[PDB]
């Protein structure tokens, strides 16, 4: 509810679906592999950045990042993936929900700290639903 | 015991040790910090790419790599850090027990490897060998 | 009057205007041609790259962009020149008076697009801004 | 019929087609869509390349390049593309229909301009056509 | 207390900064030398750049910018530093307080942009707090 | 069975699988024709980088490499194909059971080579090994 | 005697040609062994790069590049070496006369093309009459 | 008259007009100094690479190019200028003269050398003649 | 008069120059707008250079360089620019003039640390020289 | 005599030299060919460097440079080579003798311009002189 | 005998090599010159790389590197060269002597170190060997 | 005394120099071993590329450079450290008391070099004097 809680959570979502993305990106087979394959490598990779640049605005709240593994499993209000068989559609199908959760909270995100006049989160939060709302289109179209 | 398990369980110390040195990183204080926060960066993203490399060696034997941060969790030997204030000196010295810690591994895992005839896991084993060697060497010289 | 006409409306002046400058860029006569050809390429490239991040902000929103260069035609707020000599004064003349409509345009865009909280469409259209300013700024002085 | 006058008319052909691909780009939908969206902005950006080039062809002759999009739409032999929704084999159709058209205009080009004994737009003609004869193929191959 | 003054009042503190930082560069001694001759390097260059874009943003608003370094001394709230000789933990402990007063009356900046609808001089502002939350973070750590 | 001649066969098989690779690049037809005329050229040119190798690893053994391309037809284990029209899934089932061969090949190149003590070779036919299980894994995951 | 024929025994000779400087590179001896060693890696190279433009040709009308090295061998008017021991002036000799043979044939491409007013085959084979042209001129020049 | 010929006192005229700019480029006075300094910089080394490209076309057709500046003077069709002081305009107004000199002996070269069957040189003579025809027409626009 | 010395007037001349073209930079209008406007923005990052340089100088002779922008103002012998308003001529007659100043004062730094025997300030003063005269040609040509 | 003087024949001589050595790039014959007809295009490049430093040299010295080749030819010290057939060790032994005469003269340079105070004509010279230096002592060697 | 030993002889030969091929770089003459003087650089350099290599591996086993230039001496293999005049082909002759005994001991320093489990010196030492027998069969070839 | 010897001397010196700083770059231990660790790489290097710049000096003069490392010894004024045990502040104090050695001789070399009239050993040694005052202060500094 306060900034830096987001901010916390979201870290904790961000190495979680890290993680979830991680695990699609080598368990994904058939004839889309290799688009399958390079496209969650560059999502998970945005997901790790995701993870430094929270940190970074914790930190400067005056807060501290998620400390263990265990923390962010605790935080998450992403549901880990234990499978290791989908097919590709259910890959993207999955990974535009948590896109979807993700913009909520960034929303919710620039909304809290634009209450709080925290004006360097909220440009973070902007930038970052920019980014955001691009993969959901592109996902969503995918998808069509 | 068996080259996979070895692997999988390297896998899971690669992100503990990940979210160790990520901790380091943000929370370490003082006329060294400057210094601690660079080096600790280079430390942890090294991490993330040897979580990356076992991944690909586990797959190319035909198991599946971690699933979930639960399973790292599960599978880790290295203790997860949940203090947010240390000085320099310590972090080095914890660094400096979890490399000495990854040497004992890859050691077991290019002798397990060989005796199964497993080339390719010999040569990525050896070739880890040599940066922790050098990792280690730094840092028993900082610490002397 | 809606966020999503404003930047159709936008995007029709920007090929509009592409099109207004690339007949300035091969028609510019007289001895500052050299630097108004330059210019006028660089001006009209910036046009083209507008087109492109109006038809991105458009599909974000949910809409189609301009489907055919008869749609851009009708749209625009902008007048098509037809004459084919002019004097690199009146160039210059005709471009700043063009940027000064699109300033109130991208104006009305930010202030629209914070009325609905569509947080990205204002950060976009906040930086055109910057970049609509600096352009008139430098035409203001060549021309005081 | 004359040289100038086929470059004038492939002029408002180049923009109309950069045109019909930019609806194309954005509009794509399905499993197709990552490999269409990136092609496509590939292709549009090549027709805008096509109608720079063009325009240098007709100063170097004494004429005036196309003035107006007014002025495309009453040249082009191309016709606009008022839908928005397609599926990709029918984008690669269309594509294709024109590059065909193209090719045949290029070609009229070629020997137009080299009864003239205009060196410079023959070269310039071969060249696109060599460009063309690559597309077509590709597109020919990916439908076959 | 208006945009274009705040402005040039920060211009002024961008130049006496750029100068007594520059002192620090040249005139710091001791173990940690190497460190700070790099780090104050890169700190008076970000003043030497932040002196150029607030001239920007001052000629945009329609004024002018600073005209001589009587001016600057004039218009400051920094104080000169005389003194040539200071332990390198006296400069990042002065370079922190500065860098709190420039967050300060960038933040006051930022407000009285909003209030007068100046779009760009907000962006600006916010970007430049970000890069101050930053240092000032580092330089907190560093004196823990 | 001595290391110079499975070394000769080898560079003969590589020759051959660049140019069996080189028909399936320019004859593969259909909506998968994209993404594997560019995967074939990639793979060809491997091919090829390993024809060179091979020579290098031949002379280096006081041999003299393949002299003739009807040496190479001689010297192949790998059925050249006649065939111009395929599907793009037996393309790859194609170069996947051409890697399994090699994968072989390479491992009683690696055996032969550690027995006489050429620990050159080893380590280059180690290297090789690594290349085909990834391309290996891959086309597996593809066809799964 | 066709154009696509005179392709066809081209990219024969240009295969052929591979191999043969290949086999020069690697057998070449005496006190011109670092310079001619180099000189016929990029000759080699060249001849795999015309391998491919050749096969790129092929199929732009309508037909069948080569398909096995076996139709190489059936299709060249190249002469195999099978000698591994020659002096490094015999080399350039053998070459040159390689070049001149090439020469010929592009120039009959050239013409042959023209008739049947393919005018990008045109414009690749006098790209390649200039490329031989220099390579002629230079080992003419280094044999006088 | 002859091919050769023609490209002989072409490259008398490229060295003799590089100088006849050079003296341009140092004895420029005025408000266009420095945009007539460049351009003239430009200008001459483009003579500079002209009188390069001239020398490799004659010894291909087994002539020897220029051999002395006695000889280029003796060849050359251009002017020498001894003057040391113009206005910009008469700079340009020259060099637009010896343009079109040098578009007239081009266009002969490419008749006379396509007459001979020397294809090579036609290409070459075409491709000056494009770059002719672009300094032209800039420089007719720049006195318009 | 002793080498410090004159390196310690010149730096105050040197970061008040760089304020003097700051002032031009910003303020120039008309016609030359964009000429000068670039043009300035060299010559004031290359007094910010000579700036740093003479500080080196400085310090490599024990001495301290300036410590304060007040410093500056008073051992300078330049005069502070207090217009806003100029035309592009006396902007580049007023920075000639400065030049010629700077020209005097590096002569009389290399004759002066000749004579003391200090060859690296001798090199460095000659240095600038050789830049100051090509500045001072340029300007001079401009205004002849 | 003067240096104004000293370096207009220097200029004379350096385009004298650079057709000189030209003419032996493009005539050069031999097993030597290759290594001769690279190091004459570097070393005539060399020279045409020259030509526009010198002219440099001159124009701050508030003269003319070399206003034609006729000009050139006047002044020049160096003789004209109107052979077209040397053998490669003739062609290093009248370079070596040129660099020879170029040393002498910029030495001649050096000591003229110190008497006179021209403190940057002696750093060209001086610098050229170690340029000269290397390339008579690598000449030298070659030819022992 | 033992791996560190066999090591710190290796860096002793390194850098007494490094002196003895220095030695022919500089004192290299005749027709050969330019090759030889080429080489030798790269040669030494390698040497020296060698050097710092080997340092690397023996602190990594505990063990001091070479502490002096009269160490080097006393531990090397390599008789140190004091004549200052060859011919080329007997600096070839000598630096495969060299290469050679490299070879053996390096081989020696790869059983060693297996023998003892120190799979990063195998690595390293077999890495050199492949280095080794390039450099051998380079020069056995251009000495044949 | 002579110029040749100085350099002789110097390159001597150069070499023990690299040695000695070798020994302090692997054998430094304590808090600041990593950037006295990276320190000594760069101020190793740098003695290595002067060892080659006076190698370069002495063979201009007509004079043979070191010719073994028991040269060296014999020439240098440099005492060989023969301790593997330090701490870090010794180890700069050394190191400047080594600058200041060579600062002393590169003094008198350009003395030495200007009284024979050599003029490009006086720039070289004026230039490493420049280095060399540099990287004193800087020790001083972080000694003071």
């Amino acid at each position: 509810m306060k900034t830096f809680e987001i901010l916390k959570h979201l870290q904790a979502d961000a190495i979680v679906l890290f993680m979830k993305v991680h695990n699609f990106h080598w368990n994904v087979k058939g004839t889309d592999f290799f688009n399958v394959h390079k496209a969650t490598e560059e999502i998970y990779e945005e997901f790790a950045d995701m993870f430094d640049d929270l940190a970074e605005r914790i930190v400067q709240l005056g807060h501290h990042p998620l400390v263990t593994l265990s923390e962010a499993i605790k935080l998450t209000r992403v549901k880990e993936e234990t499978k290791t068989s989908f097919h590709s559609k259910d890959i993207f199908k999955e990974i535009l929900e948590d896109y979807k959760h993700l913009e909520k909270e960034f929303k919710e995100l620039s909304n809290t700290a634009e209450k709080e006049g925290d004006k360097v989160t909220v440009t973070y939060a902007d930038d970052q639903l920019a980014k955001l709302q691009k993969s959901i289109w592109m996902l969503q179209a995918h998808l069509a």
